[PDB]
């Protein structure tokens, strides 16, 4: 029951093209220069050197739209500064509710393909339907901006291409909030703490938040805007947008230790510290809750004491819904 962002009537569209033997070229957002930047991604840039682009169709012969479902995995960010809204779209698979929302079902490259998509978000005060043509940059065969772990899937990129479509640009994604990209997607409510100042139940905010399907998202604040893209020591990348996935206690050493759990959204570099996939302290831990709570994979999740989350980190924002 979304309203057409621009009139664009999705159906009616790929009814049309399929008439007429031909694949969608999105009018309002062309696959050209102006559709990436202005500057730093502009015409005359070398960062857009190289970029042309193709559809999921040109690249494989099996492109898909979901494949194993769409999962936090399948948000690996590209050479664009969208952190904010990366970390927002991989919390939002953790809520099936507002996934199939934002994400509409049966689309796919096979029958009745004609090379478009939908997706709907909340925009100008309401649930808009967005469509876009599926031509993405890439450079040398691969997708330059988001991608999924899985390389022939595609729900991902073309969800980033439709909220590049409706802020302008892709280059228009660079550099957010992520409280920004959680309302865009729930129309809901967003809070945030300061780690600094955090109130004593803060762990029990989180816990009941993860459990009503809020989304929840943390980041670590810098001096100033040099330390841009800086690794810590302790392998954490700060002013950088990360997702709160979940929050489980274990026992360790004769007591419980809270813990919790986050997402880069790059797919990888993960925190060094205890708890993470090759520390030892799973080992002082019962094989229940060990092999019930660790992975060991380079997919950018980890696991971390809150102890040692509201030192690392800096900030917490929370986007509760109806
Ligand atoms: C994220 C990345 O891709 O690594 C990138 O650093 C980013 O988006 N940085 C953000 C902060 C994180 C989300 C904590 C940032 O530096 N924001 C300040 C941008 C100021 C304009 N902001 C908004 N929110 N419209
Ligand atoms: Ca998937
Ligand atoms: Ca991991």
């Amino acid at each position: 029951n979304a309203i057409k962002y621009l009139g664009q009537d999705y159906e009616n569209l790929r009814a049309r093209c399929l008439q007429n033997g031909v694949l969608f070229q999105d009018d309002a957002f062309p696959p050209v220069s102006h559709s990436l930047g202005f500057k730093e991604l502009g015409p005359n840039s070398s960062k857009t050197y190289g970029i042309k682009w193709k559809r999921p169709t040109e690249l494989l012969s099996n492109p898909q739209f979901i494949v194993d479902g769409a999962t936090r995995t399948d948000i690996c960010q590209g050479a664009l500064g969208d952190c904010w809204l990366l970390a927002a779209i991989a919390s939002l698979t953790l809520n099936e509710t507002i996934l199939h929302r934002v994400v509409p079902y049966g689309q796919s490259f096979q029958e009745g393909y004609a090379g478009i998509f939908h997706f709907q978000l909340w925009q100008f005060g309401e649930w808009v339907d967005v469509v876009v043509d599926d031509l993405l940059p890439t450079k040398d065969g691969k997708l330059v901006f988001v991608h999924s772990a899985q390389g022939n899937e595609f729900w991902s990129a073309l969800l980033e291409k439709a909220y590049a479509k409706v802020n302008g640009s892709y280059e228009a994604l660079s550099g957010g909030c992520t409280s920004e990209a959680f309302e865009d997607f729930t129309g809901g409510v967003t809070e945030w703490y300061d780690l600094q100042k955090a109130p004593s139940d803060l762990y029990q905010i989180i816990l009941k938040a993860l459990e009503r399907g809020s989304l929840l998202g943390c980041s670590i604040n810098i001096s100033d805007i040099r330390d841009l893209e800086a690794i810590t020591f302790k392998n954490l990348v700060r002013g950088h947008a990360y997702s709160v996935t979940d929050a489980k206690q274990v026992t360790y050493q004769g007591q419980r230790v809270n813990l919790i759990r986050m997402r880069n959204p790059w797919g990888e570099v993960e925190w060094k510290g205890p708890w993470s996939d090759n520390s030892y302290e799973w080992n002082k831990v019962d094989p229940y809750e060990r092999e019930q709570l660790r992975v060991k994979m380079e997919d950018g999740e980890f696991w971390m004491s809150f102890r040692d989350f509201i030192r690392e980190f800096t900030k917490l924002e929370i986007c509760n819904l109806t």
